[PDB]
């Protein structure tokens, strides 16, 4: 798989261009500040009187309404939540973006699942940071220089150091949603919760349940992060390693789990997940909100709060 | 549940006593150094010509053979791997420990599962560190002051600050083994591996598979560590939160998972796990070793190594 570094990227493909960063969350913040520091002509498009409007000015960046920022720009980088992007593109980017302009993202969801259908004259590309490596993709190369522009942008925000990996909007979006659903968030919270409940129902103090099923996860994952599974197994006690090897499959059996995870991936790949999430947003996200309240009330949180407090 | 702090512990119950720390891993190191710094009379019992022998002297601690260290001690703190403790106790602690001495641990496994059967004249207790709180337990109080000694020991190594929680050898050992098996190590590695394989078999680049199923786990777990599930859900994108809520149970279903985890706990509570692990050690740990080689060869490691290298 193809990796690019600082020397592979040519800042001449960006330094000559005016960049509009829409949004000023953590991503909008980091993108905009690093562009300026790399000496790119950058403005931030925000709604007047917003909290992030004041915050952007405070950081010393030039700030305009979204429509204005876009009229000024050669390159529009959209750093807004997925569910807000479509409306902003339709009503404010698309009428105001120069012929042959570039439209950029950090997440491929909106373009990959057809929520934003870019004008045919635009370049469309993505730089997705994570020694922070980054992913790059080009969905549409109208100018003929989409790719070197994207690479220049990546260097200019500092992602090139640890390496830029070329992918597609498809691969970035699908694997991102899969990871969240199956492993990182969905799967992990369910494992933790089943373990916590198992211990509490068996008569153990909730505090110790929380230690052994929640608090300690960080120790293990930090080892994996630094040195892979192999390194994690090497650092823990032999008792714990033996336990892992011999009981792990009982907790989480391989073929049944992969079967389920294939169905999660199928709902992603088929467009079904995307449809469901977009429809959910059209009627005020009541499933999101109901689930949020219900998980907030889970006894794991009470115990968690009390323990973090006393530590 | 009952919590103790620095003001609840009285260093007079330890400062008057000679402590032998057997072993000089990370725990033996931290225990011994902090005891000395709190002004406790401490020696480290090690085998002559060992790597940890030289390392202990280098740190400025007084070092003796195990038999000698024990003859000098009022309190013997055993900080060795589970599978080595029994032999050292039988052959070197038990013949040499004063009448009415104290025998201490950081892990309850050996005493809880009968691998060490302490003389009836001994105090037996445990201080188990994790703003590092600690667990304390007393298995045997021959002197009548086991508990305040244990608390003094905990303060003297610095565990009292963030709080000492009173438990039993039983609860500490069983929940520790359960967490390892079901969630922290066994369960988590299986989830990660099923997700990684799902993505690779579906045609995605292994690099991105690794990002979305392994590398990123740290971001999520760091949020949970700092602010619980609730806080983690609050920080991630709404798309990711919605995903978690609606697909997590498919990946890891609640009742089947808890059923399996009850069986893991039953094998712990029944003594079966302890028996298996002890027998395993009696014939050179061939299951441990076979599993270690097989997991080392899993393609997740190759991909992992290459990615960590380039970052
Ligand atoms: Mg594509
Ligand atoms: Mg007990």
């Amino acid at each position: 798989m193809k990796i690019y570094y600082e020397h592979d990227a040519d800042l001449g493909f960006i330094l000559g261009k005016k960049v509009a960063v829409l949004g000023f969350g953590s991503q909008g913040h980091a993108h905009a500040l690093n562009l300026k520091d790399s000496g790119v002509d950058v403005r931030v498009g925000l709604r007047k009187g917003s909290r992030s409007w004041e915050k952007a000015e405070a950081a010393g960046l030039r700030v305009l309404p979204v429509a204005e920022a876009v009229r000024e720009a050669d390159v529009v980088m959209v750093l807004l939540p997925d569910e807000k992007q479509a409306q902003v593109y339709r009503e404010e980017v698309e009428p105001n973006l120069k012929e042959g302009g570039a439209l950029a993202f950090a997440h491929g969801f909106n373009v990959h699942f057809g929520q934003i259908k870019p004008r045919k004259d635009l370049d469309v590309w993505m730089v997705a940071p994570k020694g922070v490596p980054a992913l790059v993709a080009v969905h549409q190369d109208a100018s003929g220089s989409a790719f070197p522009t994207a690479l220049a942008y990546a260097k200019a925000i500092g992602a090139a150091r640890a390496g830029v990996i070329a992918t597609t909007f498809k691969d970035e979006t699908e694997t991102d949603l899969f990871g969240e659903q199956a492993v990182l968030c969905g799967g992990l919270t369910r494992l933790i919760r089943a373990g916590f409940e198992t211990l509490v129902e068996a008569g153990y103090p909730p505090e110790m349940a929380y230690f052994e099923t929640v608090h300690e996860v960080k120790l293990i994952v930090d080892l994996i992060y630094e040195a892979g599974l192999k390194g994690m197994r090497y650092s823990i006690s032999n008792t714990a390693e033996y336990g892992d090897y011999t009981r792990g499959d009982l907790a989480v059996p391989l073929e049944e789990t992969k079967r389920r995870m294939r169905e999660i991936l199928r709902q992603i790949q088929s467009g079904e997940f995307a449809r469901e999430w977009m429809l959910e947003n059209q009627v005020g996200s009541p499933v999101l909100e109901a689930n949020r309240k219900r998980w907030a009330a889970h006894p794991i949180e009470e115990v968690g709060s009390r323990l973090r407090a006393m530590m």
